């Protein structure tokens, strides 16, 4: 065989002139395991197929004439690697890699099958190892690797037309494939949506009753699902707002114009699957989506889904906010009262007198317990409910752990008052210090506010904890060593000298605080190095750092207040606590009124009215009633 | 924002003690007002039971609003 | 010239290993004033805990600014 | 603070740099693998006949424009 | 200090036969849009006399570039 691989190798037909002959003497074809590498199954024309030069190599059509005349042509262009990394690589794979037409054309010609998975371990999604994914099949091969004509060809070639509606392994079809390959680059985002637009085009034409828009891979996940769970912001970009102006296919379109005078006009969004679907809409994938998604707090911006929350938010929701925020701050006057009153005999609980105010008391104390056992038990559906994982429960969600955590120091309380133990006081406060902080949550409902809590966020995280690490630090320094040069002190521990130096950083230091020691100088020297080094250094560098910080997160923080209000307004519309179903955003409207069949379309769209002064062009409107 | 961590902080402080000179929420608020201006005391009573409890209350209350919040409005009137 | 300019974790963590050999020789001399050299030495040896915030980036950085802001404003503000 | 940000993030590369270097001289245990890696074969062809290794290091890139075939060593991918 | 010398050298790759071993930059293979490059490290981390990080590392403190230098394309990732 090495001398079939080095003819081919070196594009010379002139050392393969007596294949022929000898094969028919012997009896042999170039299909048997004699002419095929043992570790790979590499095949001669798999080796003329890597190795040509500029689109040529003559080499292969003599195999094909030789294969021809031995027994046939199936057995041998469909030949494929039988290993465990390249397996199901074929020549039509490298055909069309290679950007090679006219390899394609006379590949399809003579038999090769246009539905072969090529599957192996390089062809698939991995991270720790080379790849490129592409959906295993030479359709999604050429439509991913942007060329439009074999594409083309491959649909319309009249010896095996390629299956538009075909699966991978992992249930994706072309459209699926295609969306995993953007990366949210320009030009990327260019080729990948004219590919999907041409697609759709001629899915139309050939199979006018099939939507391939619908079709789900393993997951369950439709191609708009998964360009918004993936966070591939110019694919959703593209698809929502989709226009076709072309006869026999604009059903297709999910943007249309309803009517239009001189500069006014009025277009209609598709809103389907947006916000009702039943499988998995756009909004919750986008909310509820797991903090490593790239562009989730960018993804809300596209144009009709701000428009159709500020909507919900302005028609009922608002409302209910403002009412959920009225009940948390009569829950928290009256456990500040109920708290307020509490007796200072020893140990609970506590006989109650036949008195007013007694009744007020233990009333105001048994609605408080209750607002604590509510909050339990919603902490723990909010954790069924959603299922966070370790690394969410940290990075994500603080104020459901906030208020969880809350409630529980409420129900210790409750174990210790009745277990006789004065240390339900200590409990109780702490409960107390935090439902006033938590009032804070209700500040998304007003803009200025909310984006004002979410820089307060910003700068507790990013800030404080790297000024604070360092301050601990050189304040135990300190401390350890000026308690160690005292000796016999009042002070003399390590508790007092701590609270002592730490006086300096809020304005109240002392620099004669004691005088129990041997060595002045040296008392005296360590303090005034604190003092540099700590105050006249590390606040007013926290000072200039946080001002560097508020310029950065303009932007950033109006995003995350924005997905903030989403997410209430997703878990309103979702619980609504009154049997109210009121929840449909906008009218059930005719659009075109012509379907691909006699029948005609009502698809639940919302309106947007827009002004240009200039390009005075005709729309092609819905109505002629403005 | 200030008033509210303040008058959540005094009325937690003032539920801990019990029992003079400071029972009462205008004394304490005026007391954890103070350390907005650079006078706060850190010691200004001993009428508890619990100790760690109270120091926990103020340190959490002197962090929040003097070392972070002040801070941040001098920021933020630099930005403005 | 670059022991003044370069080269300052060295020099830090020397200067506290020579207070504490010179802790160490008053010790034995009977002197208490070895105990104005320990704690000196104890102060620098928490200090330079901030020699291992490379490894780290963001505390890295930090401690690259505290260092520079030391050599520029702090010197200007002090004279 | 305005002014010194990518300075301060190239001073503490150069920082963690330098510590790398030490922890190589040291080593501490006489291991070798602290050795750089991938003696591949080049080219193969110099001008003689000979063939050369040269101890490469792999970087992986893509590019979605200018579909031009660069010339591999390698036709296993 | 010669910085752009140095990123010219670095990655330096001649396209002719009978000079592509002056090369110190290298395809070892190429999908449709992936591929893959070697650099050469010769001398780089390992010469006995005079390696690349050990003169940029160890440099005398008054070199124009001393910085700026560890950010030519391979070094930064055979640091990490
Ligand atoms: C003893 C006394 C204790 C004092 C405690 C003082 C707390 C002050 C805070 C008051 C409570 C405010 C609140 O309710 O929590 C805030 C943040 O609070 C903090 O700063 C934590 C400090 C640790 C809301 O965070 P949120 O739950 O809305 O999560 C956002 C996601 O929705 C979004 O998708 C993104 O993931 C985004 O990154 C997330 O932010
Ligand atoms: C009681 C007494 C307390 C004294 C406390 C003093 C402050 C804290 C010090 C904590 C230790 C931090 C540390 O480890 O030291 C810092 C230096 O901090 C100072 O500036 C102190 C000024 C005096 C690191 O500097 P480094 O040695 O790493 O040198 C860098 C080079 O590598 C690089 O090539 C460049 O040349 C670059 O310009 C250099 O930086
Ligand atoms: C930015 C933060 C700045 C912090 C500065 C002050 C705190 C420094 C504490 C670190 C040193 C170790 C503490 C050891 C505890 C201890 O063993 O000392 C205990 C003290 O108990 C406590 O109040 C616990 C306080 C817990 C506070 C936790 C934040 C009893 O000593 P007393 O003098 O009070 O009573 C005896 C009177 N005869
Ligand atoms: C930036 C804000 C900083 C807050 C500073 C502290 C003030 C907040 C007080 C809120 C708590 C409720 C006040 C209750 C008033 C009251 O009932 O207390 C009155 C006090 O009267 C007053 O000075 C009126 C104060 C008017 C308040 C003008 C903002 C008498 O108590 P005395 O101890 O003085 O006498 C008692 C003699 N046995
Ligand atoms: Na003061």
């Amino acid at each position: 065989r090495r001398s079939i691989f080095d003819a081919v190798a070196q594009s010379n037909c002139q050392e393969l002139e007596s294949l022929l002959p000898f094969l028919q003497r012997s009896k042999k074809r170039l299909t048997d395991s004699e002419f095929k590498d043992p570790e790979t199954g590499k095949t001669c024309l798999l080796k003329a197929m890597l190795n040509l030069h500029n689109g040529q190599n003559d080499t292969i059509a003599l195999l094909l004439d030789v294969a021809r005349k031995t027994d046939s042509l199936k057995q041998f262009v469909n030949a494929s690697y039988t290993d465990s990394y390249y397996k199901g690589q074929t020549a039509l794979h490298i055909a069309i890699e290679r950007r090679n037409m006219t390899l394609v054309t006379l590949l399809v010609e003579n038999g090769a099958d246009v539905q072969a998975a090529a599957n192996g371990d390089f062809f698939k999604k991995t991270k720790g190892r080379p790849g490129f994914y592409f959906g295993e099949l030479p359709l999604s091969l050429a439509a991913c690797t942007n060329q439009l004509a074999i594409v083309k060809f491959l649909l319309q070639n009249s010896w095996q037309p390629a299956d538009i509606s075909a699966r991978d392994s992992v249930g994706n079809t072309v459209l699926h494939a295609l969306v995993e390959v953007a990366d949210n680059t320009v030009d990327n985002t260019k080729f990948v949506t004219s590919m999907y637009n041409e697609i759709l085009i001629l899915g139309a034409k050939l199979h006018p009753t099939l939507k391939l828009e619908e079709i789900t891979n393993r997951k369950g996940l439709t191609p708009l699902a998964l360009a918004a769970s993936s966070g591939k912001i110019g694919v959703l970009a593209y698809i929502l707002q989709r226009e076709i102006h072309e006869p026999e296919c604009r059903h297709l379109s999910r943007k249309f114009t309803e009517w239009a005078y001189g500069p006014v006009h009025s277009s209609l969004y598709d809103l389907s699957c947006i916000d009702t679907c039943e499988k998995n809409s756009v909004l919750e994938v986008i909310a509820y989506s797991s903090s490593e998604t790239p562009n989730r707090h960018d993804m809300l911006l596209v144009e009709p889904l701000n428009r159709l929350l500020q909507d919900k938010w302005d028609r009922f929701v608002k409302r209910i906010f403002y009412f959920n925020f009225f009940v948390y701050c009569l829950y928290m006057i009256i456990f500040t009262a109920a708290a307020y009153y509490r007796p200072v005999e020893g140990l609970p609980p506590y006989k109650l007198k036949n008195t007013v105010g007694d009744y007020f008391r233990v009333t105001g104390e048994i609605l408080s317990v209750s607002g604590g056992v509510y909050f339990f038990f919603r902490g723990i559906q909010y954790f069924l409910q959603r299922r966070p994982s370790l690394k969410s429960l940290f990075v994500d969600s603080y104020s459901e752990i906030l208020f969880f955590v809350q409630s529980l120091f409420m129900l210790v309380s409750v174990v210790l008052y009745f277990s006789q133990r004065k240390e339900y006081v200590a409990s109780m406060v702490f409960s107390l210090a935090m439902g006033w902080t938590n009032m804070l949550y209700y500040t998304r409902g007003f803009q200025q506010m909310g984006i004002y809590a979410v820089m307060i966020e910003k700068m507790i995280l990013r800030d404080l904890c790297r000024f604070m690490f360092v301050y601990l630090v050189f304040l135990f320094g300190f401390s350890t060593a000026v308690v160690t040069l005292i000796e016999d002190g009042k002070y003399n521990s390590l508790y007092s000298t701590c609270l002592e130096l730490f006086k300096f950083t809020i304005g109240m230091g002392d620099l004669e605080f004691t005088e129990n020691y041997d060595f002045k100088a040296v008392f005296i020297i360590l303090l005034l190095a604190y003092v540099i080094l700590t105050y006249i250094l590390l606040l007013n560098m926290l000072i200039a750092l946080m001002g560097e910080t508020v310029n950065k997160i303009a932007q950033e923080s109006k995003n995350i207040w924005k997905l903030q209000r989403a997410i209430t307004i997703l878990d309103t519309e979702k619980s609504f606590l009154k049997c109210m179903r009121k929840a449909f955003r906008s009218g059930k409207l005719l659009q075109v009124g012509f379907t691909p069949d006699g029948k005609d379309d009502y698809r639940w769209c919302f309106r947007v009215d827009e002004v240009n002064w200039t390009t005075w062009n005709t729309n092609v409107g819905i109505i002629n009633e403005d």
